[PDB]
DNA sequence: CGGGTTTTTGTTAAGGGCTGTATCACTGTG
DNA sequence: CACAGTGATGCAAATCAAGTGTGAAGCCAGACAAAAACC
DNA sequence: CACAGTGATACAGCCCTTAACAAAAACCCG
DNA sequence: GGTTTTTGTCTGGCTTCACACTTGATTTGCATCACTGTG
């Protein structure tokens, strides 16, 4: 530090003189100056920066609510994010990042039950209390040794709660629609929240060791999403806020999750009746709810759509999934399914669904099992869940692609002229077919058919291939023609918004439909006549009616869900406590930390 | 920063001629001399500890090889980091973390072909290039339609280069191990290094789309570590380096991925053939590397005892 | 009210170097 | 006797906010005066 | 038309030097 | 020995950081708990 001063003797003379002359008399802030401009011609900017920082206010330390979404979006474990918040304070010196317990303090805000709330209409056998988090969903059922059995491990948020939390979550997503539509700020009319309920029960969860009850090795999902936003202004309506990605795991919001077989209608329906009792209570009521300190009315409409084709069939009280009655929304036999192929109407309801269950057990008329059956529709069993009548897309569009995959495997064959068969044909024209797929578009086989399987057999590549192992020529066209159809129907049923990005394929829909139908009829009667799959069924017949009931198909879709599925599995994986009394509940709220967007905002600051 | 440069126009100018002369033309250091000076003449002596750091840095920055630390050990994507990287820098305004170009340059030196290494006796079989570093497992296998079909996907690491990419990882270690026994820092003796090579295939991992040959949905896996390594030191030895965890997943550094079939045995053969070539090359060769500023040669021994039992029948002749 | 003076900011083109983003064929939960 | 997690809980250790008067340290002024590596 | 990755690679953006000139904003005084 | 560099000091005056005491009031660190995953 002294031995440095002689060859600067000399040079502080001039630079505080002309400081003087020039600038004033400041030094510190000219070479400050002089400092910045030659850090940056020596293009060190990361430097220069660096020094700007450090003379100006600082701004090292990041707050709490942005580290837990780095932590939390960045699909970070607990472990992990403590290790990199040591090394980066050990090495940089001043703390940078913020501790695990300051983080667990900061998303107590986000997790249900800490905002206060009530209804103006006191809902009926549910309490008011707001300071209620994660609630057994056993609902306090019976463990004792002489009752019925139970083998179910459920952790489960308070619906209400629930939706309070997510609603102010959305809260500066709503004000800032409200602000884009052209309307006022604070004005606070009677808001309607339209929310979807998506179920679906997943396989191959691994039981874990410990003391518990005998709990099954499937798992069941409950979660909900919120749609669409509107408040009423004057004779119209404004849409304060419309879901980008509906589709996404970002928006699906778990809600109960449970350990239990699907198809187990005992344990099924003993965990899930509070939530319908919930759902009932609060689908007459409203909530009042302060919005950034003005406060505001809360209206709720409720439609279930995330239902796959046998969970509604074990929820809605059809058959069992097989029947003769085929389809969920419209009573027509698989024959008579099989013989119109074009002309429906969709008639079920779930009060129509309670009611034939009534009919059916009381028999009000004295007749015997099939008339009785043919009168209640197939309804044999009493519903439990509302749910309105929809399709599920992806599951649609998988079980179209297996059906074509069948087709084309018959068709290699040529079965319009070998009406009868052997297994070991069958399994060559598999083997021929599986072969060529691989060798020209390269797909390798599967024996459970994904939905990316479909995407990509859903071209005209796909008929291309096929039909250079078929040696004639009409098959070639017929295949060719029906491959274009599908095609031209796809998009209908797949967008989020058909009015708009589909106009001239949605009112061609009908014509397709036709078309399609009076295609299989004639040229595919060795698979048609008699049968056809309730996917077609409802793709040749429900579609239109759908799209001018709701506004949209695909945006309803089970996509979401399957997305939570599979953060499910990570999140029990590596973001949850590895005992089974306490995984449930981490990962119930580490999911519902993770769909937050109070969260997802933070790591999009880049475009700010 | 136009008009801080015109008022300055003239500043510059007499300090780089000055530069020139005193120094020889470097202008940002004694710039920051200067301002250095000028901090202590305005008594903040903390911040001009902290700007000392920074341009070490020290203070903040975090070097790219601590960034790819903890990308690495954090079991973070590229993806993330970045996301991370970016909302870092949008929040904070300075640059905590390393772009993801400066992790991949710092990426190169820890990788396999970046340290010279010279062979005497040269290896039988194996080139003396001192940049190899990720070669197809196949060798070169023929794969025309005239001859014995391939169905595997094979990229390995040639095991000399290995060798001196791990021996190069733990050099602080070596030094640190040969000063905890009060022995000299420049010795310069023969090493003798153990390596348990550890191979052991796997089940179940999925087969992918995509152009290539068709690939069996097994893995088969071989792996290496360094156990412990001793010098040669009056007439007994001494060890340098154990290894505390012997078992762990961060020792067990792998040589050699290929996604085939462990019952099948040709293929297993056609692709493990050059690996057992080089390590038989080196039973009886000296390596020789610039471990820290002194010249040492190596020595391997090689014990091949992490097989399971059906492997270990299915190579050494036993039957079933 | 407007020249006149002084100061602020940008512009033209040839090169070098750091930083940010699009592109490629795929993944998974079904 | 595999080993790195897996996150919530709880107690112990560390740091600090409140009051003003001290000490202790670094640096400024321009100038004079000894050690040390190449000829 | 599912949507968020997944990583290596290459091209575009932004900014620094040279130096002379040009467009534009703030006071002074006839 | 010459030459240049490198440290050392000189006293009065200035600023700047640490602490001397006490009592709480937080924030932060790390061990514990029964488990997983790859065979
Ligand atoms: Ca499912
Ligand atoms: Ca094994
Ligand atoms: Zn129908």
């Amino acid at each position: 530090r002294r031995a440095q001063k002689h060859r600067l003797r000399e040079l502080k003379i001039q630079v505080k003189e002309f400081a003087d002359k020039e600038e004033g008399g400041d030094v510190k802030a000219v070479c400050l100056t002089l400092f910045l401009l030659a850090l940056r011609a020596r293009n060190e900017h990361r430097q220069a920066d660096e020094l700007e920082a450090i003379m100006q206010g600082r701004g090292s330390g990041l707050q709490p609510a942005v580290c837990l979404a780095i932590r939390v979006n960045t699909f970070l474990s607990c472990s992990q994010y403590h290790k990199m918040y040591r090394t980066v304070k050990a090495i940089t010196g001043r703390q940078i990042f913020q501790p695990l317990h300051a983080l667990r303090n900061a998303e107590k805000v986000l997790l249900p039950g800490y905002h206060p709330f009530e209804w103006q209409p006191p809902l009926k056998n549910v309490s008011s209390r707001t300071d209620v988090g994660i609630i057994d969903g056993l609902s306090g059922l019976a463990s004792s040794v002489d009752e019925y059995p139970v083998d179910t491990i459920a952790k489960r948020f308070r619906y209400d709660s629930a939706l309070v939390s997510a609603l102010m979550d959305m809260e500066e997503d709503i004000l800032e629609g409200m602000r884009s539509q052209d309307l006022d700020d604070y004005l606070n009319g009677p808001f309607t929240v339209v929310v979807k309920e998506s179920c679906d029960g997943m396989g191959d969860v691994s039981e874990k060791h410990g003391s518990g009850p005998a709990v099954p090795e499937k798992a069941v999902r409950f979660s909900f999403t919120v749609m669409r936003i509107t408040i009423e202004h004057g004779s119209q309506n404004v849409k304060v806020f419309e879901e980008p990605k509906p589709n996404s795991e970002l928006c699906c919001k778990p809600l109960c999750l449970m350990l239990a077989d699907e198809s187990d209608h005992e344990t099924l329906t003993a965990i899930l009746s509070p939530l319908i009792a919930e759902r009932e209570a609060m689908k007459s009521s409203e909530l009042t709810l302060e919005m950034g300190g003005i406060p505001r009315t809360f209206k709720f409409i409720f439609r279930g759509t995330g239902y796959d084709e046998k969970l509604v069939r074990e929820v809605e009280g059809l058959e069992a999934s097989g029947s003769v009655y085929i389809c969920t929304l419209c009573d027509t036999t698989r024959l008579e399914a099989s013989q119109n192929l074009v002309f429906h109407s969709i008639t079920r309801s779930h009060a129509e669904n309670l009611q034939r269950y009534e009919v059916w057990r009381s028999n009000p008329y004295h007749e015997s099992v099939e008339e009785l059956r043919d009168r209640v529709k197939g309804v044999s069993a009493k519903p439990f869940i509302e749910t309105v009548p929809s399709i599920d897309a992806l599951h649609c569009d998988i079980g179209n692609a297996a059906e074509f995959y069948k087709i084309f495997q018959l068709e290699i064959g040529e079965v319009y002229k070998h009406p009868n068969a052997s297994k070991e044909e069958r399994k060559r024209w598999q083997a021929t077919l599986d072969k060529h797929l691989r060798k020209r578009m390269n797909l390798k086989p599967i024996m459970r058919m994904n939905g990316n399987f479909a995407r990509k057999l859903m071209t005209q590549e796909t008929v291309d291939a096929v039909c250079e192992l078929i040696p004639s020529e009409e098959r070639h066209e017929a295949l060719r023609e029906l491959m274009d159809l599908y095609l031209k129907m796809k998009p209908v049923w797949r967008s989020s918004c058909p009015a708009k990005e589909c106009p001239e394929s949605l009112c061609q829909y009908s014509f397709n439909s036709q078309r399609f139908a009076e295609l299989l009829s004639t040229k595919f009667k060795y698979r048609y006549e008699g049968k056809i799959t309730n996917y077609f069924h409802k793709t040749l017949a429900h579609v239109p009616e759908i799209i001018e009931r709701d506004g949209s198909i695909g945006a309803w879709a089970s996509e979401g869900n399957e997305s939570g599925n599979k953060l499910f599995r990570r999140f029990r994986k590596m973001n949850a406590r590895q005992s089974k009394c306490y995984e449930m509940e981490d990962v119930l709220k580490h999911h519902w930390l993770y769909t937050s967007k109070y969260l997802q905002k933070f790591m999009n600051a880049h475009n700010a």
